[PDB]
């Protein structure tokens, strides 16, 4: 039922791990989040439940294709899947959606 949009479904994960984690780890998701936002917006995704395996491993290989290292990599990839945990629920996204993450 509830639909949600890149940039604010990361908002609304951004503020609930406001509660339990320092400011540091707040700002590295972010970081790590904005490559998904701008890139989720380029590629027309105005929903994210519009996400599926396919969409998700595009974004893997886009970040792949990046001079990010890959420990750098695993640790935006692990909070991609998170994100997409939290989003499925509170009903964002599917059920099924967060485990079709690749975390190298």
């Amino acid at each position: 039922r509830p639909s949600l949009s890149p940039r604010e479904a990361r908002d609304r994960y951004l503020a609930h791990r406001q509660t339990d984690a320092a400011d540091a780890s707040i700002k590295s998701f972010r970081y790590r989040l904005k490559h998904f936002v701008e890139w989720a917006e380029e590629r027309d995704i105005t929903a994210m439940r519009e996400l599926t395996g396919w969409k998700l491993d595009e974004y893997e290989t886009f970040r792949r294709g990046s001079d990010v290292s890959p420990a750098t990599l695993n640790g935006e990839m692990q909070t991609l899947k998170n994100w997409l945990e939290y989003l499925a629920r509170i009903d964002v996204v599917d059920e099924d959606l967060p485990e079709k993450v690749h975390v190298p």
